[PDB]
DNA sequence: AGGTAAAACGT
DNA sequence: AACGGTATTACCT
């Protein structure tokens, strides 16, 4: 184990790589990818878009998930079917078969992006897993533990693996140190990850 | 009293 | 470049 309620299923979804990205894709085309800007005035480096009923998002006053693009004004686009089925199948081989999410936070990574460590914070009455699916070019991942100065460990993620957490590893610090330039057959030049969330009622 | 910003420069 | 300061507060509910 990765951690108490934490594993990585390397290559999981690899088989279904194809049509995900196919699905990132048709996403995008209607909330496209973009870089968001923290309360304190930073543009964050990777890009993002959201689908599901509910996606993350900063604005000055802080984090929220929303219902709504705030760029589109639209609700953001469905959660594709691709997308749901791979969680399901990937929550249940990580011990969580009971999750439904209602949010997936669709990140892009170009070059020399990074998410600095965070924590992924409880939702009122709420305690599902996070589901985080890589495709494209690899990463490191850091996954600490409920204190920033928990030590690190660090995780090369590569195209179709899953890393799930949840339970009392829920609150732990990860993020994304930047990424190497490369290429991939499916991407190009890129990396995306899924984070699926339960986040409403 | 307690939660959230920093999911973002210096050594 | 891995680690950690910063929020050691300000501003909300
Ligand atoms: O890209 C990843 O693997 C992790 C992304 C993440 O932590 C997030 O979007 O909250
Ligand atoms: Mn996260």
């Amino acid at each position: 184990p990765l951690a108490a309620g934490a594993v990585i299923l390397r290559r999981f979804a690899f088989n279904a790589a194809e049509q995900l990205i196919r699905d990132i894709n048709d996403v995008a085309s209607q909330s496209p990818f973009r870089q968001m800007v923290t309360p304190g005035g930073y543009t964050m480096s990777v890009a993002m878009t959201n689908c599901g009923h509910l996606g993350w998002t900063t604005h000055r006053q802080g984090y929220l998930y929303s219902p709504i693009d705030p760029q589109t004004n639209k609700p953001w686009p469905a959660m594709p079917q691709s997308f749901h089925n791979l969680c399901q199948r990937a929550a249940t081989a990580a011990g969580y078969p009971d999750f439904q999410p209602d949010a997936c936070l669709i990140n892009r990574y170009a070059p020399g992006a990074k998410l600095c460590l965070h924590q992924d914070k409880d939702l009122p009455d709420l305690r599902a897993p996070i589901v985080s699916v890589s495709l494209g070019l690899p990463a490191i991942f850091q996954f600490g533990g409920l204190k920033r100065n928990d030590p690190l460990k660090r995780l090369l993620l590569e195209h179709g693996d899953v890393v799930v957490w949840g339970g009392e590893s829920r609150l732990f610090y990860h993020g994304i140190q930047p990424l190497k330039a490369g290429f991939h057959p499916l991407t190009i030049d890129c990396r995306y990850n899924l984070t699926f969330r339960q986040a409403g009622k």
